[PDB]
């Protein structure tokens, strides 16, 4: 407006602006301490108000990158703690403002966050609110400098809202600590995500993205034209191109004009963002992000009409190949929300192999005329491993769940740390239960949207601690390939086994003294080192020796000694084993 700052308090309002100009501030000047993010928070807010009152107040006119560079550079101790960064303080705003966004730190040396008892933490929260949230949020927000502000603000309204409700519970731990899990896990598959998408971008590159969004945004508003469909990917792309690039104010526009222009154009969209465009700014886009699969039109004629059959068919593709693929893409998508969009981009790519070969025949019609019947062993594969999976997460429940797992995959690639053997394991299992829930029409985009985040911090550590090139392999295959390739893996048959070590199985009684969380990531630290000491063993054999431990764990926490019991009969069944197992 006349005011920028006015402008985005007005609509913003007093608490969330608070809120966001910390956490902007907090990911920058991420060692300051709190009380000077605080002091400077108000500063700011004061200034806003001062142009909320009169919108042309002095220097309300200023940009709000200005402003925020002007501000970030009165910091006294700019260059003694971050030294170079207050060079930028030198350059005319535009490269001020890149030259900030370059300086910020990802790997902030700092101690991990601690979960302080559930006692104290009420009780911090009922004797003041305001300090205790904005003081975690300015917490999570120094060390995660990329995490996308607005995000991170609807998750800490998720936070007090739990602590609000399990704080005067009865069972307070019982109430709080699996919704404080909840977050956690689903705060770092929000992460991950977002530095996904912006690796995408760089990786297979602006084409390969659009490709992925056409066929996301088909399956969402199935009714909508491929004109309008694909006005959306056009601008979803920069949107995220920007937002890559990580400014967040920029990055907020784009998702704030985009959100209003689908709103304008709900008509023409989809008949399911009725609610969502009710709503104020902040949460519009987020809203919409989030909106559910319209419903497809029940009329729709069938792919074999205008992809087969049909004369002009080589016609078509050859005037314009990517808005003709684009088309596939898009009728088959929205025909098909129960199928994974990467699973949809094979189905597509074949078509093209198909054309590209085909169309170069004598008479293409015949050399085509029979693709549709590549794309059936392509789809039925994604479909019964989610049967083979989500059945077997019937007879056997989470945990006991990830026991199979941890020892199917300890078996493929078995030179691997043991504990990260075990959060994968763990991971996979977690996907398990979250989508298995859902029906056969919303399981395969879960695990896809669950499974790319747990495979790509997966590859992240094994691109920083490699060890197995057929990883390698599946972390550098293509998009499209990545999970068929994971899904692969075959038994190792070069494996060593692991030099024996009775202490790696030697156990105590302080283990009868444990949380759930705790004995299960040792009961399952065991498994996997047995399975490495003798790969050798079956299912029967495993699922034996899991037992004679199991329950015999349960005879030394009935035992009125322990420490004996826990080596006496103990070792009793370590010999035990390392001969039925050999
Ligand atoms: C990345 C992220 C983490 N968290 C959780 C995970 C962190 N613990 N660990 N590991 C915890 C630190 O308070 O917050 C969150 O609530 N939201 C987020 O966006
Ligand atoms: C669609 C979607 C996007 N994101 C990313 C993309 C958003 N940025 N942009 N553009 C970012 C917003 O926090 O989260 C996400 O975390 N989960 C999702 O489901
Ligand atoms: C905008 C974010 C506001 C966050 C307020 C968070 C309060 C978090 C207590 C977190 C305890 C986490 C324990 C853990 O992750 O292991
Ligand atoms: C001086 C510091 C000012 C910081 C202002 C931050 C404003 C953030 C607005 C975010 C709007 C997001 C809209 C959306 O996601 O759809
Ligand atoms: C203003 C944004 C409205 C977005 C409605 C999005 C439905 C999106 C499925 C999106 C996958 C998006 C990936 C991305 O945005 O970078
Ligand atoms: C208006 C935009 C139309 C875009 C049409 C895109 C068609 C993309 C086919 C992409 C095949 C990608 C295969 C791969 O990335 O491995
Ligand atoms: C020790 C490192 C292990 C890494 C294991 C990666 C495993 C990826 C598995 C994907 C499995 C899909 C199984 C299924 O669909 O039934
Ligand atoms: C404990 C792990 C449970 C895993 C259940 C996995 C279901 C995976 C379905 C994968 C579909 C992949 C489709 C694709 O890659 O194109
Ligand atoms: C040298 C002998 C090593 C034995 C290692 C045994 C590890 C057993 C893990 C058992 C997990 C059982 C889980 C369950 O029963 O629900």
């Amino acid at each position: 407006h006349k005011s920028e700052v006015a402008h985005r308090f007005k609509d913003l309002g007093e608490e969330n602006f608070k809120a966001l100009v910390l956490i902007a501030f907090a990911q920058y000047l991420q060692q300051c301490p709190f009380e000077d993010h605080v002091k400077l928070v108000n500063e700011v807010t004061e200034f806003a108000k001062t142009c909320v009152a009169d919108e042309s107040a002095e220097n309300c006119d200023k940009s709000l990158h200005t402003l925020f560079g002007d501000k970030l550079c009165t910091v006294a101790t700019l260059r003694e703690t971050y030294g170079e960064m207050a060079d930028c303080c030198a350059k005319q705003e535009p490269e001020r403002n890149e030259c900030f966004l370059q300086h910020k730190d990802d790997n902030p040396n700092l101690p991990r966050l601690v979960r302080p008892e559930v006692d104290v933490m009420c009780t911090a929260f009922h004797d003041n609110e305001e300090t205790f949230l904005k003081k975690y949020l300015y917490e999570i927000a120094r060390r995660h400098p990329y995490f996308y502000a607005p995000e991170l603000l609807f998750f800490a309204k998720r936070y007090k809202a739990a602590f609000t409700e399990c704080c005067q519970a009865a069972d307070k731990a019982a109430c709080l600590l699996p919704k404080l899990d909840e977050l956690r896990d689903e705060g770092k598959a929000s992460s991950a995500k977002q530095r996904l998408k912006c690796a995408s971008l760089q990786k297979f590159g602006e084409r390969a993205f659009k490709a992925w969004a056409v066929a996301r945004l088909s399956q969402r508003f199935p009714k909508a034209e491929f004109a309008e469909v694909s006005k959306l990917v056009t601008d979803l792309t920069k949107v995220h191109t920007e937002c890559c690039h990580g400014d967040l104010l920029e990055c907020a526009d784009d998702r704030a004009d985009l959100a209003k222009y689908i709103c304008e154009n709900q008509d023409s969209i989809s008949s399911k963002l009725k609610e969502c465009c009710e709503k104020p700014l902040l949460e519009k886009s987020h809203c919409i992000a989030e909106v559910e699969n319209d419903e497809m039109p029940a009329d729709l004629p069938s792919l074999a009409a205008d992809f087969v059959e049909s004369k002009d068919v080589c016609k078509n593709y050859a005037e314009a190949k990517d808005v003709f693929l684009g088309m596939f893409l898009y009728e088959y998508a929205r025909r098909h929300p129960d199928y994974s969009v990467v699973l949809l981009l094979r189905l597509a790519k074949t078509y093209e192999t198909t054309l590209e070969k085909c169309c170069a025949a004598a008479d293409p019609h015949e050399c085509y005329a029979k693709v549709f019947d590549e794309f059936k062993p392509l789809v039925e594969e994604p479909q019964n491993l989610i049967k083979q999976n989500c059945e077997l997460f019937e007879q056997l429940g989470e945990y006991k769940f990830q026991n199979a797992l941890l020892v199917r995959y300890t078996k493929k690639v078995p030179q691997v740390s043991t504990p990260t053997l075990v959060e994968v394991s763990r991971n996979l299992g977690k996907v398990g239960s979250k989508c298995c829930k859902h029906p056969e029409a919303k399981r395969m985009p879960c695990a896809e949207d669950y499974l790319s985040v747990v495979l790509n911090q997966l590859c992240v550590l094994h691109e920083k601690t490699p060890v197995s090139d057929r990883v390698t392999k599946c972390c550098t295959e293509s998009l499209v390939n990545r999970r068929p390739c994971f899904s692969a893996l075959e038994v190792d048959e070069t494996y060593v086994p692991k030099e024996f070590n009775a202490e790696t199985f030697t156990f105590h009684a302080d283990i009868c003294t444990l949380s759930e969380k705790e004995r299960q990531i040792k009961k399952q630290t065991a498994l996997v080192e047995l399975v490495k000491h003798k790969p050798k063993a079956t299912k029967e054999q495993l699922k034996a020796v899991m037992d004679d431990f199991a329950a015999f764990v349960e005879k030394c926490c009935k035992a009125d000694d322990k420490e004996t019991c826990f080596a006496e009969e103990g070792k009793k069944l370590v010999a035990a084993s390392q001969a039925a197992l050999g």
